């Protein structure tokens, strides 16, 4: 075939979403089994974000001070807790759409969907990677808030992402779903540094599998490379270094395609070295890093849910 | 924020998925109602799709002869018919999660969201666009056939789109609901020609405005053109001449961000005959024309389902 972004199917998701008001503050929160997640910030007003205390703000609320809403039909709130960023509403309902479910914390360079919504209502669905600097290149207006990010395994639905704020460079920053961050960031309005981020060089050789797979072949050279040499050139452009557990990784597509990775690797470095000529590979005149040698796979074979 | 290829939500599409089989062939199916829709090659062996007479074909075919199954739960076909290169299949049970949906026939340039599935199973979801050669750029493996493209309205779901096959540069080609094919294709393996393709220029247009609200904004320039002026370049470049009718759909984002249209063009005219100088605008190295001016305005106004 050829070769797209994909997210993963969202009904399962769609499902879960409600909204969550506090004050007037609405956001997004995330309803499985009787407990509803959501950011913390919902209890925030705009002068409060400059500089909260949460535990000083969530003493005054209480159980009827948190409005859940799935539709037009409301759940009654009988308790609250606030678990690192998150807040956690105790409903008396079990919710009847929860699917299978997990918890996880990805990795960086690690890829997922995110279900953007406003209101508790669902807007669009992307596939995002989390950067190795923690944070992710989303999509989010005021509101996004409590939106989460999810891979899909069979008939269980891990959550890994639930979004809570905007960087000053524009990128995003946001919680596993025990409310720990992703990356050394607060839930505070104040300027804050992602650092430097670097290229998934695993995700761009997976990519460039993909792309042999799909016909897309003109980058292939004539030369090979050492784990030490590539990394040479890794470093000076940016690019993770390469492991052999990276290799492993690729390992299946090697084998599939017949491409040694470390020929693939001396055919990346030319590309770093020398650019693309204004050519493109799988549609786009730049490297890509957002696909993992698993959603590759996944892809080029059809697995389904 | 920032700009993402986003699909809509696909929970509605899901709960109508089913897998058709007929002989060896599997394929996928539409479960609206009580009717089930599925691209006719269904009837079709390997031998068969060289050069396929479908109404010799399908008379030899009986009802029992198609086997619906929705997860591991069948349903009973009371009736069969062929409409244009589509199959619809009467079954004994109305689909219990029937969206309030609608079939659209969409123009060239428009976009919509792919469910890609395989043996009635949803894999992914993906943003085409419609080319103006009527083709699309998907991404569809063995047995894919039978995935719909559709839009959300809030809560009605329109239907465009199912995919019937790839062409031999490997883009896809598909019907309506209607089973009225897009562009000159049939459903034979035999070789056919796209013809040339063009870029969407109100697409392009659209995303440049884009990129000024999400704060690209260096590609803007210093002159202005006309519209015949314009043209003049767009047709060197395959570009779909602008019209008063694509201004006018421009019409709200130049308000909103102050830029006129013509403008717009001059900027985008620079760009086309001095390229990029290896910068990028939104995170691509290339002019991106599969954002409607529509997707433009709900992705930066937050438009929910
Ligand atoms: C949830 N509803 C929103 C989602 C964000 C809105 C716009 N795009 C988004 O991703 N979350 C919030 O508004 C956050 C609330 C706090 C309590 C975490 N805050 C922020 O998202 C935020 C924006 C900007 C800045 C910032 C940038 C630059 C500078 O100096 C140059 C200072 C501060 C901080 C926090
Ligand atoms: C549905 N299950 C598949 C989806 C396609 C499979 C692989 N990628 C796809 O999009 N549909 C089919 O296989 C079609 C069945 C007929 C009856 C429409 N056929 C094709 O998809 C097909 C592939 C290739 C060619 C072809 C290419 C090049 C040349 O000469 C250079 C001749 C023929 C024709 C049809």
């Amino acid at each position: 075939s050829g070769f797209r972004k994909m997210a993963f199917p969202s009904g399962k998701v769609e499902g879960c979403m409600v909204q969550v008001t506090c004050g007037t503050t609405t956001l997004n929160g995330l309803w499985l089994d009787d407990v509803v997640y959501c950011p913390r910030h919902v209890i925030c007003t705009s002068e409060d974000m400059l500089n909260p205390n949460y535990e000083d703000l969530l003493i005054r609320k209480s159980n009827h001070n948190f409005l859940v809403q799935a539709g037009n039909v409301q759940l009654r709130v009988i308790g609250h807790s606030m678990q690192n960023c998150v807040l956690k509403l105790k409903v008396d309902t079990a919710n009847p759409k929860t699917p299978k479910y997990k918890f996880v914390r990805i990795q960086p360079g690690q890829t997922f969907s995110v279900l953007a919504c406003y209101n508790g209502s669902p807007s669009g669905v992307y596939q995002c990677a989390m950067r190795p600097n923690f944070t992710i290149k989303g999509s989010f207006l005021n509101g996004s808030c409590g939106s989460v990010g999810f891979n899909i395994d069979y008939d269980c639905v891990s959550f890994c992402y639930m979004h809570h704020m905007e960087l000053p460079t524009g990128v995003h920053a946001g919680t596993d779903l025990e409310g720990n961050f992703y990356g050394p960031f607060v839930d505070r309005q104040t300027a804050q540094a992602a650092g430097t981020d670097t290229t998934i060089t695993v995700n761009v050789l997976a990519w460039l599998y993909a792309a042999v797979i799909n016909g897309d072949r003109w980058f292939l050279n004539r030369f090979t490379t050492t784990l030490n040499d590539f990394n040479l050139v890794a470093m000076k452009y940016n690019y993770e270094p390469l492991t052999q557990d990276h290799v492993d990784i690729l390992g299946p597509l090697s084998a599939q395609t017949g491409i040694a990775v470390l020929d693939m690797c001396a055919s990346l470095k030319e590309l770093l070295q020398n650019g693309m000529n204004g050519r493109t590979i799988l549609g786009s005149a730049l490297l890509e890093d957002e696909f993992t040698p698993f959603d590759v796979v996944r892809q080029c074979s059809g697995v389904t849910f």
